[PDB]
């Protein structure tokens, strides 16, 4: 599913990411964006043979087991391909483990080298919510 930048940012806040870990949910639809363009289908392989899976390109290195990642951990405990529904709670409720390990935004190279001190409230104005 390619969600719409309002409609993502809706299912975002319901599933609680309103300032998690104090992060406004500006941050999470703008990370979204440039890992995924908003497609839950989103695949890229790392080169360090990983993958990155759905809307916010969770990595196979550490995160969800997809099988072909040498060496990895799967520490969501999903298959990654969970995290290619149109349905973003398995990424959403993973991506709450990623952004706790102290390690928070910058887990995602989009979000820090393309959101993180800008003015990530923009991507969510005119949006209800
Ligand atoms: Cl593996
Ligand atoms: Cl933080
Ligand atoms: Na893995």
């Amino acid at each position: 599913k390619v969600f719409g930048r309002c409609e993502l940012a809706a299912a975002m806040k319901r599933h609680g990411l309103d300032n998690y870990r104090g992060y406004s949910l500006g941050n999470w639809v703008c990370a979204a964006k440039f890992e995924s363009n908003f497609n839950t289908q989103a695949t890229n392989r790392n080169t360090d043979g990983s993958t990155d899976y759905g809307i916010l390109q969770i990595n196979s290195r550490w995160w969800c087991n997809d099988g072909r990642t040498p060496g990895s951990r799967n520490l969501c405990n999903i298959p990654c391909s969970a995290l290619l529904s149109s349905d973003i709670t398995a990424s959403v409720n993973c991506a709450k483990k990623i952004v706790s390990d102290g390690n928070g935004m910058n887990a995602w190279v989009a979000w820090r080298n393309r959101c993180k001190g800008t003015d990530v409230q923009a991507w969510i104005r005119g949006c209800r919510l």
